[PDB]
């Protein structure tokens, strides 16, 4: 059936994907000074479509700011915040993502759409690799 | 004629459903506090399609929530918060959700929509079933 | 002509409709205590059909509230509120409804169009027939 | 040209008509207390397609309140209010309504659209016309 | 190309135009009390498409004013209020017409669209010519 | 794959193109007075279509202002405002403008559009050419 089976999978036999290193929340813990530390599971690839979104400037405390922003379509369960849990997290051309909507799909059709913010520059390894 | 018969009943014969654990308003009583306790009828297995709804994040008391939704149409007379009567409530993917919205059309065709929040994990049986 | 003619008329030769108890404001005088009470015409059968709104709830004074809502499609002069004249009522489904748009469409066509609302349960007869 | 000629003279010639007993402002004085009184030229009447526009209650003042419209599409110069000048007034079904918006086109095409008001009943002449 | 040429010069060639009196800004000078003059070039004529923009009436101070718009499609370099520089005017209908909006694609196209505001009735000359 | 390759490119094959000249932000230093000093790249040239966007006049501290917009589609990486980066420029029919959304799309396909606001009148060289 077609709300079953997987859409995106089928439509990424036609349309380019783009590769991302996904990493998934593993558990979340304080350090000192009530600052609040995450972390995640091992890195893995992800076959996904990352598309834009219109990124906009604005002025906050008379500076300028821009919020960063793509649209990621791929065929895994993505979640972002959550009670008790804290967002994904996803490198793609050398920069930090994480997920700030969530548009479900996956339990119905196996697939999902998340709109990401850029975080910052991705840490350099050794070898040239853009992972952290 | 066609605001008669049933549009969903004929609909799900091509989309597929899923099944969810579904539970109807029976009546509610005040404990201690003045706190009031809402009970239920019996459950019932349920076909319903349950789509998305975009989740995003939002910040409030400097704290970072997200409020869960998914639109499902059921075949089924589906009634939310009302004067006298509380919320209804279906299990689905180990998650309790409550009616929001209501889309209404049972009496003119038999089905409904309504826009239900997820309220939290769900109580896991002794046998492992993911129902209360 | 096709603004002329009845339009709704033709159409429900092939969609369904369904029959409301409608009734006319007939004149309104004060009680004790300056507020108005209404009277009305006899009831009076309508074909009309009843399509739903999305009706959502809300919050107010820390309550939770929600304002049921239905848009009548009907071949007759339906007029709501109005200076030195109350809003109509029909029963549907033994619940009340009060007009509270009005999309007139009448001297044109013949037909209107009215949002209404829910106002409660209807009073049952010695019978068992769901009218005033 | 087709922005030339007259678009609504020729839509005129497949869909109805409805007359309306136009009257057009002439001049206008002050009585005494500083109030203004406006007069009119002659009536006559016109045909133009008087549709409606969805009239919605609202509250002011803990008091309840409707405007009511309708759209009129006019083969003729109809102007509102504007700088030394009132608006103008056409009289249907015994109801009398002023211009409040206006679609010019005028010299464009020979046509117009305006919103216009209800203001109140018409008077009622002798012989049972619903004329001033 | 496309994007060259002159689209709205071909346009022009099936629906009609209208002819106004075009005139252009100069240079501009300060008078007494610092209100500061504005004067122009030679008028000359122009065709254009002058379509209408809905003008609705509003409410200030408790009067009664209506700003009359109209959007003008012309094939010439139309500017409006600019840093040291005023905005440019035109001549319909005996009312004057001063640029609000700019709707740009000269230097792409040739053309250009802009809303204009009346100002006032226009100057009569001696023979009856609607013009300064 | 059509994410992939060039759509803009191809696009270009049909539709005209205007040639701007583009710079790229190198780096910024504070002069005296902790403003900082913007300095860029060599210019060079860039093929691109630069469509318009309606600009409109507002009011500000009693002045009336106007912000100038153009909507830029080329076939480069356009980076705007960003955490310790300014923005680019390119000149356009004597006129510098500087990026202020960014459509990003560049990764994914290698083109991007930007949304650009004039800043002012270009220096003119000795030769006449509108250059820096």
């Amino acid at each position: 059936m077609i709300p079953g089976a997987n859409l995106l999978r089928m439509a990424f036999g036609v349309i380019g994907t783009q590769i991302v290193k996904y990493r998934k929340f593993e558990q979340r813990v304080k350090n000192d000074q009530a600052q609040y530390v995450s972390m995640f599971e091992e890195p893995f690839d992800l076959a996904a479509s990352v598309q834009r979104v219109r990124r906009d400037q604005y002025v906050q405390f008379n500076l300028e700011f821009q919020r960063n922003y793509v649209m990621i379509f791929a065929n895994f369960e993505m979640v972002d915040l959550d009670r008790d849990v804290a967002g994904d997290q996803f490198l793609w051309t050398g920069r930090v993502f994480q997920l700030e909507s969530q548009g479900s799909w996956f339990y119905q059709d196996g697939w999902g759409v998340c709109l990401a913010v850029d975080i910052g520059a991705a840490k350099l390894t050794d070898d040239g690799k853009p992972t952290f």
